[PDB]
């Protein structure tokens, strides 16, 4: 009260891994919103790494997590790239696998869609989808698929909960992607945090 409390939950891509200065997405987003108001805003990132939709599912689960979710007046998440590159540098291109891991990354994003909105009835929630690093090497076209086939079975998941926004990333990193990659190929560096944060920022109106 008298305050704008966001709470960021996810993976590396909400922990800013790959910005050469601290800011990941969510400094930019804040940056906008100081334009909009003067009421003091607080972020809470509780993103790890490694996260993946299970992970997430399970640190839900947890009471000191669970009563900062609930003071929540905006939610943004970035959650399932972990899912999808799991390791082995997409070593697991076994369709069977595939199917197994998206099938359990859609299973884990319902059930977290619904966990959130039983602490936080009334906070929007920013569900960031994938983007393609590999979109400049040999199997870009099949990369590009099963990118946009998560992205769009998070969007069905997204559309099933009121006010939670799949925001898109994908056409951010379509054009020149390593114009926007970090030395590792795989997170953003600050053009690319830059490019997604503003576009977050774009969807928040305070009034």
């Amino acid at each position: 009260d008298g305050e704008i409390d966001i709470v960021a939950l996810g993976d590396a891509l909400t922990r800013g891994t790959g910005d050469e200065s601290g800011k990941g997405y969510i400094g930019y987003m804040v940056d906008e919103l100081r334009q909009q108001t003067d009421e003091p805003i607080r972020v809470t990132n509780l993103a790890i790494r490694g996260l993946r939709s299970d992970g997430l599912l399970r640190q839900l689960g947890q009471s000191e997590i669970q009563r900062q979710i609930a003071m929540a007046d905006l939610i943004v998440m970035t959650i399932g790239g972990n899912d999808l590159f799991q390791g082995g540098e997409a070593l697991e291109w076994n369709v069977k696998e595939l199917d197994e891991a998206k099938r359990q990354y859609i299973a884990n994003l319902d059930r977290i869609f619904a966990l959130l909105r039983r602490l936080n009835s009334e906070a929007v929630i920013f569900a960031i989808g994938l983007y393609n690093p590999f979109s400049d090497l040999d199997d870009a076209k099949r990369t590009s698929a099963i990118v946009r086939d998560w992205n769009f079975a998070s969007a069905e998941v997204a559309a099933h909960y009121p006010n939670i926004v799949a925001v898109p990333t994908f056409d951010l990193f379509a054009l020149h992607v390593n114009d926007y990659l970090y030395s590792d190929h795989f997170a953003p560096n600050k053009e690319g945090y830059k490019r997604i944060g503003e576009r977050v920022a774009s969807l928040i109106t305070l009034t």
